């Protein structure tokens, strides 16, 4: 019996809220925020915008329907994701603070939470050694020598792989200049970058109906969306020729990303523009470049039509599953027992590449071990 | 066998401005509009939001870059389509009203604006019998009872096949309620809808660097979200389930439709609101049976991985080539010659489905003949 036969499966895409985090969030009044209501036993965990006109509804009034979603035990217990893990054969996971992280937080006292929370995740980790591991988070408030020092400390830090982190960057997105130099300090301290959405689309796209379809629309295509725009802003800037030994790994397949390569390279080519800046040279690289050099993706799109696309564009090497955990949990059945959500993305895996292929071995675990160095 | 060796080649997503529709947009001071400009030979044709800052500095400084893009014969000149149809060895186009088609019209001059256009193509398709049919455009701003006329129009209409109509359709959206008699009075009459983009995103969702980008972002990314956006709405409010003979071809390969199918559902699946509201459960009609038995898409895509994403979530026989002529003609070489967005996509069905197989001919052409009765 051997590795092939026993192979190590890794969930590189599972969240958690560490208890001083949450402690934040409840003494809170915009968002993001928890709260507490009388008819749900579970405090309500607020996060989006969409979930807005909701909040300001069941403030008025003690019969209208809960906003945000149900903060379980989940998202704070250890043991409930060691549960999880041995429920669904993971054998490792890289944990990170949820959406919306530190970006709120004021200025002064960003990076002494962020150092806290960090030195938890680790703790954390700690705790069951071998199976757990984290993206840190990073203090996008503070000022520059903040983020740096930081971004030193995570380098140092045990059970550190690399940062988690949304798609405005300082507040100006990811093609802000000023962010450059916050890259190469992650890219030479080695520490991966896993990009995740959070704050969507403008509210408004979703049209004047859009509460009668629960959080389908923010979560389905805003989350995606907002994930396609920031990378492809971070694309037309240069970062990644800029940066050259950059490493992100991208949420959710990177959202549209390998759907739309073949359009933006077109785009590119055929605009007006960017040909008459010398920009469209013939020694450029493509997003195709990117996507097979710099970016890797994670496994977690639902279905084997993506799954396939996302291989076709960045290889069966550098694709890494997911489970997402744990915000889409069991409704008519038990949250101790298995997860629809992670049962679709194994059978998209096992559709897109076979049960017990070599490729199958890679996305389920051997990539993730070798990107980020799982030792 | 004889048809076998020679396919015929239908392009579905082709575009021209009528003489009139022209006159229309040069009397025009707001978007959309024409207008000549000094530093530049041809007029200038300016539909996005995002070229109104350079037509805000065009007027005040006659050094400024000339904005929008060109109005060159390609777009209004019927030989140059048939033209670029020769080139490229196209043997029929069903050719289109582009964007923003006639949602800029007063309601009381809709209706007689509406028919004039249809009829103009109608006349032009009867100028090379055979080889052009259109999709017609309708008077989405009149009243109901205009609506119905203009589609008792169409429908009678000489080489007409369909309608094709953009993504805000009565200025909400697609999931308003007083769209579904339009719908059922287009499903009745078979005129199968072509879905378009126009609006994209909020233009603030680029960032501050916009300018930099050229026309890339809202066009390789703007419009397939906003298409998405639309069916997603329109599939979550139950049109296609209320509608069941309607038939849409989306654009672009739905967008981004095809790599995000998995999603939507597993999120539908796990929404809070949407299992207590009883709309979960196994005799919904998915996203998957929407593109496999009412939704068809163009192979708009430029890419194989993409394209192979739209085929495995519809279908083979579900596929329709085209161009989206003239919207990006060749920079650098001659507009008269070659263009590379027909290349791209001639590649993307080469490369996805093998050249000459029967899934390259179904694509090619023999799908519009069979889906839009061209015979
Ligand atoms: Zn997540
Ligand atoms: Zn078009």
């Amino acid at each position: 019996s051997m590795a092939t036969s026993n192979p190590t499966v890794v969930d590189i895409h599972t969240h958690m809220y560490p208890p001083q985090y949450i402690k934040i969030l409840e003494s809170r009044t915009t968002i993001p925020l928890v709260r507490k209501f009388p008819q749900a036993p579970e405090p309500r965990l607020i996060l989006l915008e969409a979930e807005l006109g909701d909040l300001e509804k069941a403030i008025n009034d003690p019969s209208a329907k809960p906003p945000g979603r149900p903060l379980t035990s989940h998202f704070a217990s250890l043991d409930q994701k060691i549960h999880f893990m041995d429920t669904h054969r993971i054998d490792i996971s890289v944990i990170s603070l949820a959406n919306p992280w530190l970006d709120f937080v004021h200025a002064s006292h960003a990076g002494d939470i962020a150092e806290s929370v960090n030195d938890e995740f680790s703790d954390m980790c700690g705790k069951h050694h071998g199976r757990l591991f984290f993206f840190g988070t990073l203090p996008l408030t503070a000022p520059l020598e903040t983020l740096l020092a930081s971004i030193s400390h995570l380098a140092a830090l045990k059970y550190c792989r690399g940062v988690i982190l949304g798609t405005s960057g300082l507040g100006k997105g990811l093609d802000d200049p000023h962010l450059i130099p916050i890259f190469e300090a992650l890219a030479a301290a080695n520490l991966t970058i896993f990009l995740h959405p959070h704050y969507g689309l403008p509210n408004d796209v979703w049209g004047p109906r859009a509460g009668e379809y629960g959080h389908v629309l923010p979560l389905a295509l805003g989350f995606p969306m907002e994930t396609t725009i920031a990378v492809a802003r971070m694309y037309l800037a240069g970062v990644f020729d800029q940066v050259r030994d950059l490493r992100m790994v991208l949420a959710h397949s990177g959202g549209t990303l390998p759907f739309l390569a073949g359009r933006i390279e077109s785009c590119i080519f055929h605009d007006g523009q960017l040909v008459r800046q010398g920009k469209v040279g013939e020694n450029r690289r493509t997003v195709w470049d990117v996507l097979k050099e710099q970016v890797y993706l994670d496994a977690v799109i639902y279905s084997e039509v993506g799954l396939k696309a996302a291989i076709d564009a960045s290889g069966s090497d550098r694709l890494m599953f997911g489970t997402d955990h744990p915000f889409f949990p069991p409704i008519t059945t038990d949250e101790q027992g298995q997860w629809e959500s992670v049962s679709l993305n194994a059978q998209a895996v096992a559709e897109a590449v076979g049960e017990g292929s070599a490729e199958a071995r890679a996305i389920m675990g051997s990539n993730a071990i070798r990107v980020l160095r799982l030792e």
